[PDB]
């Protein structure tokens, strides 16, 4: 089987968090959504993730997009797995696989997570930069070896809460 167990609207980040130090912010997974238990699967049930950032992109760092919030402030960002670790670097505006997918045990249960994280990148100087709060795009499961979603909500969606960037 699987069921959605997790949240269909999330926010990544702490609201009007503040950082300080195209220049990369160093934030970490504080900039982040982390949930281990989105879909609860059993009996041999094959899942992996899709990612899709629905940003514009505005320029490219060591092969993956940057994605645009303003002006001045862009976002490099990874979607994947549960553990931050297991982040899959996102360029463009499709559908990308960002994690190949496990099956769970034939007689057993467990569940599917996931987790968004990204860094903000000042593009442009004015030295105080602010974002509102925006869409950055979805994570959809992604079935395989068979496996059926039936009509079990298969996607969430993400909004970057509004931050602050000090330089
Ligand atoms: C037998 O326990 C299960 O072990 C597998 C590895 O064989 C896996 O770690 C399972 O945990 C889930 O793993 C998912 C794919 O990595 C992940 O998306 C979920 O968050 C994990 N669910 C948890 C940790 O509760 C584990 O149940």
């Amino acid at each position: 089987a699987v069921s959605f167990i997790g949240s269909t609207e999330n926010d990544v980040g702490p609201s009007l968090g503040s950082y300080s130090r195209p220049f990369v912010y160093d934030t970490r997974n504080k900039i982040g959504y982390q949930n281990a238990n989105v879909w609860h699967i059993s009996k041999g049930f094959c899942v992996g993730l899709d990612g899709k950032v629905d940003l514009p992109v505005v320029g490219s760092l060591d092969g993956q997009s940057i994605y645009g919030l303003t002006e001045e402030v862009g976002l490099l960002i990874w979607m994947g797995d549960t553990k931050y670790s297991r982040g899959t670097a996102m360029s463009g505006n499709s559908w990308e696989n960002v994690f190949s997918g496990w099956c769970v045990g034939a007689n057993t249960a467990s569940t599917q997570g996931l987790s968004v994280r990204v860094t903000p990148v000042i593009l442009k100087r004015n030295a105080r930069y602010s974002v509102q709060k925006t869409s950055i795009g979805s994570i959809r499961m992604r079935p395989y070896n068979g496996s059926s979603a039936g009509s079990v909500q298969t996607t969430v969606n993400f909004s970057l809460n509004p931050f602050t960037l000090n330089d």
